[PDB]
């Protein structure tokens, strides 16, 4: 309660390497956890402001995120530093907003840290 969300179409890039983000290698990084690219994770991925830098203990955490606008929920795996709230893919925001990612650009959402398994990790 509540938290900014915006979209970066980088997180829709299946081939974006986990090398390019804070959550790259090291024990918490997604490379180490066996994901080479964003598309190898069975979840939307995003930056979250709980990740502050490389090898963040928050790297690879899972957020259940809800938008009061549609009441829809998505799961996002935090893999990069966000300044404020979440930056997710457009697919991820489109999901949340029933296709108003481009039109709204930023929404306020509600998010909860949940078991990794909720993001299929």
């Amino acid at each position: 309660v509540a938290v900014q969300l915006q979209y970066d179409p980088v997180y829709d890039n299946a081939d974006q390497s986990f090398g390019t983000v804070a959550c790259s290698d090291g024990p918490n990084g997604m490379l180490t956890k066996g994901y080479s690219t964003f598309g190898s994770v069975p979840s939307y991925v995003g930056a979250v402001d709980t990740i502050t830098g490389w090898n963040s203990e928050s790297c690879g955490t899972c957020y259940q995120i809800t938008w009061s606008g549609t009441g829809k929920t998505i799961h996002v795996v935090g893999v990069d530093v966000a300044g404020n709230g979440f930056n997710v893919g457009q697919r991820a925001m489109d999901d949340l907003t029933n296709g108003q990612a481009v039109a709204l650009g930023n929404i306020d959402v509600t998010a909860t840290l949940v078991d990794k398994s909720a993001c299929r990790l």
